[PDB]
DNA sequence: GAGATGTGTATAAGAGACAG
DNA sequence: CTGTCTCTTATACACATCTC
DNA sequence: GAGATGTGTATAAGAGACAG
DNA sequence: CTGTCTCTTATACACATCTC
């Protein structure tokens, strides 16, 4: 359980089909630095190992890897671990990279014709399991480039939704049925929402254009407001700084709110389709603050208060794939990468995609047990003599929720807003860091071990 | 020579009159764990502790501690380590630190009337020996706020070159006869030069403006092309790349300049100052590059081919407060502080100021001996463990030539540009991890010197 | 089998970035 | 203002690996 | 001597930042 | 798009330190 960037790189990769195993295996290799040193250059990944380095460079830059094939490999191996779970999530949405330095001109338009910065368009869908709610891996990518002239364009964006379910539906084969699609507002397309249904595809959507109810011959919102009040639940709206359009500096305080919930089946024209529907609503919201509220729809049932808070519930999660992409990007460092060709960008951006999840993925593993069950004892030592005398009484000796504040706490987590959640940044600075120490603490040992005078 | 940081802060600040001892006090931890996580927010550098940050804040804040008496103390004790050689150079700059949150309203003017970015405007005056060219300290420094309406203006922004003599002359007192002033073309100000020559001081300034010669009756540069060649040097540009005014990309390739020197006499008209001169003018020129030319006015005397390469010598070292600037930044993190007034942002900022400077300093007790020197010795077992199997048979077993390679290549140099010299701040991440790995070394020592189980 | 493609080592140098 | 390096890209040679 | 000012601990929350 | 935290600032209490 140390080195596990080795590991890691190589249950994520070793399949990757890049037409030689040489280029497979230099994929692995490549993969391991950059997750041993996550967010930082290749050059600093490489160790002072200019073999490596020359490796990485030539590897990122060779017309016979295909960015696709590798993408194609981590996916495969969230199909893998997906095989566990009764229930997944697969929240899907859309970011951009952006770039500034001469490859731009090669690259896709991010906003005007005119802007210096731009990149490409990255459709994604993130997995997750519906119990605990821990990241299983990246299910697919589309990566493309908009034209300067949508009369260029290939095909209209919004079908990228349809394209993501068609490769998610093949890769994840009979294991679709326990897929649950979660996508936000712009997803209310229904050529889409046709398309899952035929495939008996479970869904959640949030709506954003107002549909009106074959029956009802209202509008999705005004039908379920007339349905009785299943009940409610209440969410914690915690403080912080906002920006207005204006650019000044707006606060957002912090206040309980308090949801009224309904539900109940709706029906659209088009395709004379049929799902249930969900509408969540503010209650007596703050003078100045817009009334919260959702109204989703989805196949998932929702006749029962629990049922109903089941589909909130998993709403509620599809913001993952946002941290996912702020890990992508301050994190794994996408947007920090200087290659001068797409081609070569694109492949080193790939990989970083997978060295993204794998932040996330390490602050869950410390998140609810003892900590020998992720720790070695070499390192689960180390971290007790660094934290000694640091630790809460709320935390056992040595539980999984120590280490959790402990290699927080090396981090510098000092828990600012007392919520007890940290960072997967901060959590990763600590992990950095005892790794880092754990090198010095096994070289001491190692020389002790050969009898040689430490101090 | 472990903790270097805590003695560093107190050999530094300890001398701090901020009206109160435990004021003095607390600038000197604070200092300690900032110069011990260079570049890091206060949090991190207090290493889960909760009476640190606190104790942090407070002082930045504290509305009791004058920022110039802080910066008082660090000069001081550049006055105190200046007291040990026979010359000493005096590099005088000014730079910008810009801010854009709030506090950048109740801030002075950088650019436009208009413009977002706002802050400070600072002339600082970093000592050097004149002899190894080490960086001393910082020996003055002046901070102000450009009004919005220059006539708003208490002073002339040009008359920060007589302020920062005044200040200087100050406190080096019987020192200044070994100093030497060294200033870039803005520095050519008639008003200035007549100061220093009044006082007898030395200095080393570029020339700007086309200037007379009393008897010549010519220029400056017209009046020094007849002097007769005393010979010349090489230097050797290096390649880079560059933006051009239109903002696209231009090469600069690498290549050898020959220099043509000449020396003589001048006199201006003001005041019928009188002074020594030096004219250094490329050598045949490619034909897409600007003729490489300096004129510099100074009182060191320049009558043979040494003594004028002794002033173009040291004029070359001026752009050491270049450096400075951008690890008083990128480095300590100056502009990436986010106090909400005034006086705690300059607070903060000027004890970056002296953990900018380290960082220089740092680099230079690691270049021209033995390891021994300046590594202790269980640090230094730790280097030669970690640096195993990666030293060119070019440096020494364990040389003070070793140990920077050793250190350097934990920062990740890989020499790309083969020329040897590694980046101040690669040599610092390599001093960072070397320590931070420390940690583990000296615990896993601690705990067998005890009787325990490490593996 | 005959002809590419990747590995390690070396040598050079354009692009970038941050400070002028 | 005479900049200082780090990140990326290539090329070449002697072998070691793979593909068609 | 009488009256502030800093230290450690705690409790809260506005500002910022990066991704919507 | 129902965000998630980290960086900065204060206030209060019981003492410990300093200043005028
Ligand atoms: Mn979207
Ligand atoms: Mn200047
Ligand atoms: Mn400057
Ligand atoms: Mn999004």
């Amino acid at each position: 359980a140390l080195h596990r960037a080795a590991d890691w790189a190589k249950s994520v990769f070793s399949s990757a089909a890049l037409g030689d195993p040489r280029r497979t295996a230099r994929l692995v290799n490549v993969a391991a630095q950059l997750a041993k040193y996550s967010g930082k250059s290749i050059t600093i990944s490489s160790e002072g190992s200019k073999a490596a380095q020359e490796g990485a460079y030539r590897f990122i830059r060779n017309p016979n890897v295909s960015a696709e094939a590798i993408r194609k490999a981590g996916a495969m191996q969230t199909v893998k671990l997906a095989q566990e779970f009764p229930e997944l999530l697969a929240i899907e949405d859309t970011t951009s990279l952006s770039y500034r330095h001469q490859v731009a001109e090669e690259l896709g338009k991010l906003g005007s014709i005119q802007d210096k910065s731009r990149g490409w368009w990255v459709h994604s869908v993130l997995l997750l399991e519906a119990t605990t709610f821990r990241t299983v891996g990246l299910l697919h990518q589309e990566w493309w480039m908009r034209p300067d002239d949508p009369a260029d364009a290939d095909e209209k964006e919004s079908g990228k939704w349809l394209a993501a379910a068609a490769t998610s539906r093949l890769r994840m084969g009979s294991m679709m049925s326990n897929v649950i699609a979660v996508c936000d507002r712009e997803a209310d397309i229904h050529a889409y929402l046709q398309d899952k249904l035929a495939h008996n595809e479970r869904f959640v959507v949030r709506s954003k254009h107002p549909r009106k109810d074959v029956e009802s011959g209202l509008y999705l919102y005004d039908h379920l407001k007339n349905q009785p009040e299943l009940g409610g639940y209440q969410i914690s709206i915690p403080q912080k700084g906002v920006v207005d359009k204006r650019g000044k500096r707006k606060n957002r305080p912090a206040r309980k709110a308090s949801l009224s919930l309904r539900s109940g089946r709706i029906t659209l024209k088009q395709g004379n389709i049929t799902l249930n529907a969900v509408l969540a609503e503010e209650i007596n919201p703050p003078k100045g603050e817009t009334p919260l509220k959702w109204l989703l729809l989805t196949s998932e049932p929702v006749e029962s208060l629990a049922q109903a808070l089941r589909v909130i519930d998993i709403y509620t999660h599809r913001w993952r794939i946002e941290e996912f992409h702020k890990a992508w990007k301050t994190g794994a460092g996408a947007e920090r990468q200087r290659m001068e060709k797409p081609d070569n960008l694109e492949r080193m951006v790939s990989i970083l995609s997978f060295v993204a999840v794998r932040l996330l993925q390490l602050r869950e593993s410390f998140t609810p047990q003892s900590a020998e069950t992720v720790l070695t004892p070499d390192e689960c030592q180390l971290l007790g003599y660094l934290d000694k005398g640091k630790r809460k009484r709320k935390e056992k000796a040595g539980s999984l929720q120590w280490a959790y504040m402990a290699i927080a706490r090396l981090g510098g987590f000092m828990d600012s807003k007392r919520t007890g959640i940290a960072s997967w940044g901060a959590l990763w600075e600590g992990w950095e860091a005892l790794q880092s120490k754990l090198d010095g603490f096994l070289a001491a040992k190692d020389l002790m071990a050969q009898g040689i005078k430490i101090g």
